[PDB]
């Protein structure tokens, strides 16, 4: 079963991180210079990737924590991909609240393949148990860490936030953001 | 190694086909009614998915065959996905030429995971041989066929075009399109 998370981690790098991480600093610089509110803090460098090991991935982050609120989108990145003209890669900027006030602003999202591991564990024909899922989530993160450790597109460009669940997601992101 | 193509096929269904196939007929109907040139044929129903078993997936289809030409995009499908506000799913309409004249119009693309299998075979750290790749491409298609055969979102909504390479890609699509 090893090969499920191995494949998904390689697919996440090849099909997403290696394509968007090289251009991310320029998109954030563009946002900060031309789109960011004049009075607010600069959007932090780096893509922050949430890796819940229970593979609980809501689509709406902005509601999953009261202290994480959607602010804005980066400029879109588009390119021809496998016969799709101008396929769109979009990223969302979030404010992180601490004591009701803004403590940080960053590009934040879940690793969408963890949502796949979760769905595969639920489908009879995938032949993937809820025990397989925790082991595969750990292997997914370890494989991604190992890829990015040798990856030339990763130039201080992303931070992996792995966690297991009271737990505060905003505090967990702020701890990485403040390093 | 089985588990690489198994995972990618499940991920392609869960993360893409099960999300876009339910809404595809409505997007094509919208295109035909409101956006299609009044004088041209209706865009055919169904998403046509190219599955080259050599995993050769160019990003620009429109140049990879002189007889396949980009025409237009469908209306975009957007939704919140894993913390991405309004992630964009886009599909491209192609004309198929026969004897220099239009013989068909359809929504056409490559299965992007086959591009992943190809890249994994090229990266030393993926531990995936060019022999592994042909076997995994076949298993990817077989797994996807088996998923879609039980899939309620597939309501005569897509056609898998698997092929191995002189070979005419346009003729291969027209044969499926005319059935
Ligand atoms: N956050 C984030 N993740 C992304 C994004 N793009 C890819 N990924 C992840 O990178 C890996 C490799 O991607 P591929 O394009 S070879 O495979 C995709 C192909 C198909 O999707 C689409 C979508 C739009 N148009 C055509 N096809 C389902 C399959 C898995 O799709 P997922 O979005 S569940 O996860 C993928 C996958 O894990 C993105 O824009 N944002």
């Amino acid at each position: 079963n090893f090969n499920v998370a191995h494949g998904l981690a390689w697919s996440y790098y090849i099909g997403y991180l290696r394509l968007i991480l090289p251009e991310l600093q320029a998109r954030i610089r563009t946002y900060n210079q031309h789109y960011n509110n004049l009075l607010r803090g600069a959007v932090s460098q780096r893509l922050y990737i949430l890796l819940p090991l229970d593979c609980g991935v809501p689509d709406n982050l902005s509601m999953a924590d009261p202290n994480i609120r959607f602010l804005d989108k980066l400029p879109q990145q588009t390119g021809d991909r496998a016969g799709i003209k101008d396929r769109v890669y979009s990223n969302s900027i979030y404010e992180l609240l601490e004591n009701g006030q803004r403590a940080g602003t960053c590009v934040l999202e879940y690793a969408t393949p963890l949502q796949t591991l979760f769905a595969m564990s639920q489908y009879s024909q995938a032949g993937f148990s809820r025990e397989d899922r925790l082991e595969q989530a750990k292997l997914f993160c370890r494989t991604l860490e190992d890829i990015l450790a040798d990856a030339p597109e990763s130039q201080n460009n992303c931070r992996l936030i792995a966690y297991q669940e009271s737990f505060s997601l905003s505090q967990e992101v702020l701890r990485h953001l403040r390093q």
